[PDB]
């Protein structure tokens, strides 16, 4: 019943902004200076289904003159809790039931320049598809037009395949073929460009989560106005399980499978 995310990015991209649109979403009849990694979790409930959600906001990286190895902190820390894992899983006398800490998904943030990805990005993303699994978002992607959103998007899943990039969800683990629209479907969205706000607003009698502009109210809970039900979505809903089991299977065994041979 847990399920463990991890938001991933510069400074500046709404990143904390994310992890409480994600907790104050109205999706769930339940309300509710960084220099370190701080988790938050608070065990969420939408119709009958009880979930302790896990939230990891990450300080910014890239924000420094020398980023050389900015990821080593984020990489570390991800492996400790397939450490961890591994560590209870080898005792003779187990816990009955090993508390799951393993990141389940991350989500990284890609500045909305309207470019391509930047050198950092694609390091970034090369080393952390390894080990987790990966959904890349625009991050802030009110700050482009809608034309600008689609081209910025399409310019960086032709990075993701030029970089060798796998990014869930992965082609490799579509097996039926109504996973292999749905996932080809989704493929085609990602990067999401998504929009943030914690804030709520009265709308003609509705309460929703926007961010307050000059000719109107942008309601990240649309789908008219942005792609964060898309991200919401497949984090809570569709594909909570699906991220769970790849952690599991695939992450984690390739994990324990280096660490047994070098033991
Ligand atoms: N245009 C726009 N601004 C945003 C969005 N989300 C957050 N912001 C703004 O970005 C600033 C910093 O956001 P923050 O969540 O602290 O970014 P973080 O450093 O990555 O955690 C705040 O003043 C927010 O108002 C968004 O979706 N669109
Ligand atoms: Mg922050």
């Amino acid at each position: 019943f847990e399920f463990n995310i991890m938001v991933v990015g510069q400074s500046g991209l709404g990143k904390s902004t994310m992890v409480n649109t994600l907790f104050k979403s109205k999706v769930w009849k339940s309300n509710p200076q960084m220099l370190q990694l701080h988790s938050l979790t608070h065990v969420i409930e939408e119709k009958g289904v009880k979930l302790k959600l896990t939230v990891t906001d990450t300080p910014g990286f890239g924000d420094q003159i020398n980023n050389d190895n900015c990821w080593d902190p984020i990489l570390g820390y991800i492996n400790e809790q397939y450490e961890q894992y591994l560590q209870e899983e080898i005792l003779i006398t187990r816990q009955r039931h090993i508390p799951d800490t393993r990141v389940h998904c991350c989500v990284y943030f890609v500045p909305p320049t309207g470019h391509c990805l930047r050198p950092l990005d694609i390091e970034f993303l090369q080393r952390l598809c390894r080990t987790v699994n990966v959904v890349p978002v625009i991050a802030r992607a009110d700050s482009l037009t809608m034309e600008e959103r689609e081209a910025f998007r399409r310019r960086i899943q032709q990075n993701l395949r030029t970089h060798c990039i796998d990014v869930y969800p992965q082609m490799c683990f579509d097996e039926d073929i109504n996973d292999k629209i749905l996932n080809s479907k989704l493929r085609d969205r990602i990067p999401f460009a998504v929009v943030g706000a914690d804030q709520e607003h009265l709308v003609n009698g509705r309460c929703v989560l926007g961010r307050k502009t000059k000719w109107g109210i942008i309601e990240v809970e649309n789908m008219a106005h942005c792609e964060f039900p898309l991200l919401r979505d497949l984090l809570i809903r569709s594909h909570l399980q699906d991220l769970k089991d790849i952690t599991h299977n695939i992450h984690y065994e390739n994990y324990r499978v280096i660490r047994l041979n070098e033991s």
